[PDB]
């Protein structure tokens, strides 16, 4: 039996998850954590990365080849003065919308089936409250890899009946598609009881076990460790644990100093009230708070007493704590505050440092990052389905259309002129 | 008998539905849940999805063929200088309004008959308060599928007497229309007494039963489960349950400390008031609140008493709770606040993230999502009937009118010039 | 609302009449059942207001005299 210092299921960190999802502590700052765990933004960045890796592959060759196919199939032309640019622009729009809705249906189906592990919304807690994530690599029989291969083959059959160039792109990159699909169902966030993580004092190679079985873990911020056997975390929630404990103690104190002043006089020695009228309400109230005196024996000597009536004010440290939570979650992740003119907090949303700090290291330890890339934060406010329309616009897919536009305008301009 | 931790019909979550529809708690924020369960926006997005799936199908061929039909039926033409564009524009407007009112009558009939299951308004409660929906897959005899076929055939007979191009669109896609009509009446939201959901501790495969019958359920957020046998949820309403319980405790406390200070003096030892004139009113008032003393025996020793007069201030935590509720429902769903200049809260309405978070997973577990798409949030504020006029305008149905406009202007411009 | 089959239907003086349900209330082992309608969202608060109005009238009608004595 090795003496090993333990960190996870103590009071100091089991209380952290209760306060962080609000069993004990509450404030207006509690919302600024729940903005940080939108599990849709992970699937947005995931689809942005897989579509950006998808689209920039064969932008040069097939834009000539399928245009040659549709041109030799239908070379119909009346005049080369006005209608050529109109056919050009409706051509570009039709291609981009067809491959758009094709890969949009493909990514939408393969994500809406099995991207809802929703472990992001716990990953942010273990990256904000202890700085290191427990996770159990769930594996199954290898037949289920063939089952997922079957499912993504059915999805690209939907793409096959959608459009030929889209299914050409998916038949190009389905290998990495099924790779990131299996990496997506590869792990959980260790959301299970009787889990524990500890730091062995002889060799600081702190590792978790789940119910006796060793599990791996990704450490992002190892705590500082000294001759203080208990050890301080550098995590952002542990910056403010004392203050929110002070707040909840003040809430209990205010409740008990309210509940001990209910009666009008002091001596020494359930909607029942609403509906029922006042003539019996004054009857029920008088027995609802029984007058109780208070007494201790003393010989030849009684009190010269004093009375104190106060309630502790919550609004001062309430405004202080909400300001503390607000400026804290704006420093340690640079959330933006986009507003209109004289506009009051229209949106709080992820910015460039936030995705770099939480989403990209997440995909580092899911190891999907070998193919992916960050989404710019201006794109993240957009839609689930509109994001691709600017995503492959950011690639040279729509930039090659301008060059083939100039090539076609030269090709028929030397015909006309 | 298996020891299974139970979650649904306890105090902690049956009280959630009572506070959410306001049996116990109240605030100015309580409306911000009821804006989130507008059941008309689901049928809005549903009709947008089915009209978008309809209208992009045959935009290329039949616009030429039916114009050939109308041209060979009536090729009358006086001059090609001014009147050609006028006939062209009234032609395009008549086409779009005819198919508009055709599919509008079709979707209006098939929606107003059997889309008022209104289960969205309960789905948002089980997605906001426990993060998972119980639901019972209601099935019937297979004859009723032929009754629904009969109903949609009657609706397309109304389309038949409306317009032929709309009847061609519905005769093209009536199969998937029957699919979405069946999937719409496929399930309820498990709004029934004696329903229960629990989490089996031996394998965390939490499942619901209805009165002993096993039913499936869609989990969107697995709650955190530990050696704490009770488990904490990550949902929005459980983030603020304690604070509104504090509010209701203060409401009861203020009601008592108002109801116990009603008499003017204290010693130690129903509209019947309004109509009645004051001479008998002051008579009924004194017996309406009888003077009562209060007494406990003591020997050789009496009181040195003190008096307290206060009621708790409700407006401080009332403003605090409404602000908490407000910024809570603004972070966890990015509800927009569209306003005019110096305009105060003109509308709170669904934005891009909100439909992605609640409507699209709803249609994911109704499995209508294989044919549908999100409506952009700017369209959802528009009408039930005007929405399609922009919806197929977003498609190439009105964009192909510009190309056949240029084709007709070339076809008669080479005739005139 | 019939508890055996939730097929809630109205009658007029013993004669059955039809009804259009726009929002069926939620029903549980709570025999009284909660409505999802907007007026039931604020019923408790306006009952609190009317109780306060009665309370203010009766605490006005009990302070009308200038002096108060005991005996």
């Amino acid at each position: 039996d090795e003496a090993v210092i333990d960190i996870f299921p103590t009071g100091q960190t089991m209380s952290f998850l209760r306060l962080l999802h609000g069993f004990l502590g509450t404030c207006r700052g509690q919302s600024m954590h729940q903005v940080l765990r939108d599990p849709c933004v992970l699937r947005k960045q995931l689809l942005y990365g897989v579509c950006k890796t998808l689209f920039d592959t064969i932008t040069v060759r097939r834009v000539a080849e399928e245009w040659k196919l549709h041109a030799a199939l239908f070379p119909y032309r009346a005049l080369d003065e006005e209608d050529l640019e109109q056919y050009l622009l409706v051509w570009s729009a039709s291609l981009r919308q067809s491959v758009q809705t094709g890969v949009l249906g493909a990514l939408r189906d393969i994500l809406y089936q099995y991207a809802d592990n929703d472990d992001y919304g716990l990953y942010v807690d273990w990256c904000v409250t202890v700085g290191l994530v427990p996770l159990l690599d769930v594996k199954t029989k290898p037949s289920e890899a063939a089952e997922r291969a079957q499912f993504v083959r059915a999805a690209v059959q939907r793409a096959t009946e959608t459009h030929p160039l889209a299914q050409d792109l998916l038949q190009a990159n389905l290998a990495l598609l099924l790779q990131v699909a299996e990496r997506l169902g590869a792990v959980r966030v260790a959301n299970a009881p009787e889990v524990r993580v500890f730091k062995k004092v002889r060799s600081e190679r702190l590792e978790a076990q789940l119910r006796g079985k060793h599990i791996r873990l990704y450490v992002a911020a190892e705590p500082l460790a000294y001759e203080r056997d208990k050890l301080l975390f550098t995590t952002p929630v542990a910056h403010l644990h004392e203050e929110i404990l002070r707040y909840d103690g003040l809430c209990r104190h205010q409740k008990i100093c309210q509940l001990l002043n209910t009666f009008p006089v002091k001596v020494v020695t359930d909607a029942e009230l609403y509906h029922l009228p006042v003539l019996e309400a004054v009857r029920k109230a008088r027995d609802a708070a029984p007058f109780r005196p208070l007494a201790v024996e003393d010989n030849r000597l009684v009190a010269n007493s004093f009375f104190s009536q106060f309630v502790p004010g919550t609004e001062s440290l309430e405004r202080f704590l909400t300001q503390l939570w607000e400026n804290e979650y704006f420093r340690t992740f640079r959330l933006r505050r986009l507003v209109t003119h004289q506009g009051a907090e229209e949106a709080i949303v992820y910015s460039n440092y936030t995705v770099e700090r939480v989403t990209l290291p997440y995909l580092c330890h899911i190891l999907a990052l070998g193919t992916l890339d960050p989404v710019p934060e201006a794109y993240l406010q957009l839609s689930f389905g509109e994001i691709v329309a600017a995503a492959y616009d950011d690639s040279k897919f729509c930039r090659y259309v301008e060059l083939i536009c100039s090539r076609e305008k030269a090709r028929r301009r030397q015909m006309s002129r």
